[PDB]
């Protein structure tokens, strides 16, 4: 059985601290209790000469304690010394150096305030110094992330709430979000705009060295530019990173798998599902049995493999979007060894109805039956296999709430209320379908979806100070192509009509840099106010929300920021808590399921549980809402369809 990559146990710890120990400040020290598992084999089944420890035969002194029964390195495959191992590298402009000459050589740049490259267990990070500005705006600058949260480690988690201390030492070692408040010592460009940043702990040996010798906060970033794969070779890093990192603190240990960190809330919330959970597999619900091998593709952004078969399922590692160059190259070598630790050979493929997806190009290249999900069906059935719903167990109403999903028919669906079961998805209703004006352009500049909202539902929109920077421009060129119908499709997107919120209210940047950027700057604006009385509604209209009278009452509501961005959270949960209420009632569903990316806003969630009292409330909580848990949701539907004999 291989488990998941784990961090330092504290015995490890003891002996690399140790004086005169063998081991003693040697960073590459593992056991049969922690280090890397999943990340250095190249083959089945688990033993050295089919792991990276193959390069290093072990010496005398490593023989008594491999072969050992009563030692805790017992068959511990990457188990090595000084005298054997690998060995740190240092790499710098007209500088070089090994071993702890190097160890020491990038502590100096770090304390000097310098960008360095650090091999880790699953890839590589660039660190620096969190304190320090003129680091953190230009490690920003370099690796082109304008905005975007960087997490932290920190080197002990002394002052953090309990629940966050617990899964930050958990063996997974994940980055747990928690409120800034908690740590002063950050320079403000580490989250800008936002309640929370990510932190972790130091997991591998070399990491405790470091954060021993610094004692400070660390930005600890993946080692690639934004959006393109984590470089996985030194040789890759030195090239890749060359205009980034000031150093690299590598070494001659092979990495076989890329493995980022794992993302989760304090309040236990799964974001992003690598390092310390995969490879394990998971139950597939009751019902479910004697499953044919299938491989579900998932998603193109965020995008996890699922691997069906029997009576269980396993996710690959978080790979990142597809559209990306050398993506395909870690998806297949990921896809490679996770068949070959389950001996598993597909016979039928799973893949989003959706067209122009890269993973669609992928699924028709196989040469295996194919099938289609639609990507809201996913994410909800998804919701539905972690909570254990039987197979025969009954319909739900689901509200799914995303960017954009391909929906039945060619429409682009993010704000739907359904009817699910593990075979079929109804659409009932939920917001209206507007315009994205630029296609594209529409998720990059959130004033586009105001103007879009404006036309549609605001009488003199022109005349309300919201809409001045719109109002200012030539924006009757883009509305005549909306109404024309060219490169503006309807959406009916809760993300979209987030980026219109968030543009009315100032609270992001013209043109975003990242995936979500306005919604998460809105979120993180209403989350401020504790709560607040306002007349602000999204009324239901038939099957739809009443936008107009939305866009009418929350124009007029002047009222401090945090407190306008709450009242729409508000609203937008009671006008849908009132959707799902009728549809599910009306049918004799009990069960509410809830899922999308946007269903990880906190507030959404307070608000809708706060007004869906009356029935049983299912969120996502061990896999991620958004598209990273969208392949679990094809591999059940496929099963459940094969069940049934379609
Ligand atoms: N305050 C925060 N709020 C939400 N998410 C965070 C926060 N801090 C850190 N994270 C997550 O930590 C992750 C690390 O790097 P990410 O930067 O997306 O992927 P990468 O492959 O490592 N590099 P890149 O491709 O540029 O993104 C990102 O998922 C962040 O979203
Ligand atoms: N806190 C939040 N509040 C509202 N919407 C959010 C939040 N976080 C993310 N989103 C939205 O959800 C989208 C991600 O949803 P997901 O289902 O993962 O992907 P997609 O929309 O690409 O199918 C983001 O692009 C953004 O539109
Ligand atoms: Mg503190
Ligand atoms: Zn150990
Ligand atoms: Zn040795
Ligand atoms: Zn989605």
């Amino acid at each position: 059985q291989i488990v998941p990559d784990a961090a330092t146990c504290p015995a490890c710890l003891a002996e690399m601290n140790t004086p005169g120990e063998r081991r003693y400040r040697y960073p590459f020290i593992n056991c049969t209790h922690c280090g890397p598992r999943f990340t250095i084999i190249r083959a089945m089944p688990y033993d050295r000469p089919f792991t990276v420890m193959a390069a290093f035969p072990l010496c005398p002194a490593c023989d008594k304690e491999y072969r050992d029964p009563l030692d805790r390195r017992f068959h511990a495959q990457p188990v090595a010394c000084p005298e054997c191992g690998p060995y740190l590298e240092w790499v710098s402009h007209g500088e070089h150096a090994e071993q702890e000459a190097a160890l020491q050589a990038a502590i100096a740049q770090l304390k000097m305030g310098n960008i360095v490259a650090i091999k880790g267990i699953g890839g590589f990070h660039l660190a620096c110094d969190a304190r320090n500005s003129n680091a953190v705006a230009t490690l920003r600058a370099r690796k082109h992330r304008p905005a975007k949260p960087l997490a932290v480690m920190l080197p002990v988690a002394d002052g953090l709430p309990d629940a966050a201390r617990q899964l930050l030492t958990t063996p997974a070692a994940p980055i747990v979000l928690v409120d800034k408040k908690y740590v002063p010592e950050l320079c403000d460009d580490i989250a800008p705009g936002l309640n929370e940043v990510g932190v972790m702990l130091p997991a591998n040996p070399l990491q405790h060295l470091l954060l021993q010798e610094l004692q400070c906060p660390l930005v600890m970033t993946s080692g690639n530019l934004s959006g393109k794969p984590p470089a996985i070779s030194n040789e890759q890093a030195l090239e890749d990173l060359q205009g980034i990192a000031d150093g690299f603190l590598i070494h001659n240990r092979d990495i076989v798998q890329r493995m980022d960190d794992s993302v989760v809330r304090e309040s236990g919330e799964m974001l992003r599902r690598s390092r310390g959970y995969v490879p394990d597999a998971l139950a597939l619900p009751p019902g479910f049995k004697n499953v044919p091998p299938v491989l579900c593709l998932g998603a193109d952004l965020k995008n996890t493999f699922c691997l069906v078969r029997g009576e269980q399922v396993v996710l690959s590692q978080h790979l990142g979007d597809l559209s990306d160059d050398g993506i395909q190259t870690q998806w297949r070598e990921a896809l490679r060894l996770m068949q070959n630790i389950y001996n598993f050979t597909p016979q039928y493929v799973v893949h989003d109805a959706h067209p122009g997806y890269v993973s669609c190009q992928w699924a028709s290249e196989m040469n295996l039956p194919t099938q289609t999900v639609l990507h809201h069906h996913a994410h909800a059935a998804a919701c539905l296999a972690e909570h254990q719903w039987p197979l025969d167990g009954g319909d739900v109403i689901a509200l799914t709430l995303d960017g954009i999903g391909m929906g039945e028919n060619g429409a682009l669906w993010g704000g739907e209320c359904l009817r699910v079961n593990y075979r079929e998805c109804e659409h009932l209703g939920g917001l209206p379908a507007v315009a994205l004006p630029g296609g594209d352009l529409a998720a990059k500049q959130p004033w586009r979806n105001l103007l879009a909202q404006c036309l549609r539902f605001v009488p003199e929109w022109q005349n309300y100070p919201e809409t001045a920077s719109v109002a200012a421009a030539n924006w009757s060129v883009l509305a005549r192509a909306i109404e024309r119908g060219i490169n503006a499709p309807l959406a009916s997107s809760c993300g979209r009509l987030f980026d219109a919120v968030a543009a009315a209210l100032g609270c992001a940047p013209a043109t975003l840099s990242y995936e979500g950027e306005a919604a998460c700057a809105l979120e993180a604006l209403a989350a401020s106010c504790d709560g607040v009385t306002h007349p602000v509604t999204m009324p239901r209209v038939d099957n739809q929300l009443d936008l107009a009278t939305f866009w009418q009452q929350w124009l007029n509501w002047q009222a401090p920021v945090n407190q306008r961005a709450w009242a729409f959270h508000d609203a937008l949960a009671q006008g849908f808590a009132a959707l799902m209420r009728e549809q599910a009632t009306m049918r004799g569903i009990t069960t509410l399921v809830f899922s999308g990316g946007v269903i990880h806003n906190r507030l959404l969630r307070a608000r809708l549980a706060h007004y869906l009292a009356d029935f049983t409330l299912l969120f996502p909580q061990s896999l991620p809402a958004g598209d990273g848990g969208l392949s679990l949701g094809q591999g059940v539907i496929a099963a459940a369809r094969w069940l049934a004999g379609e």
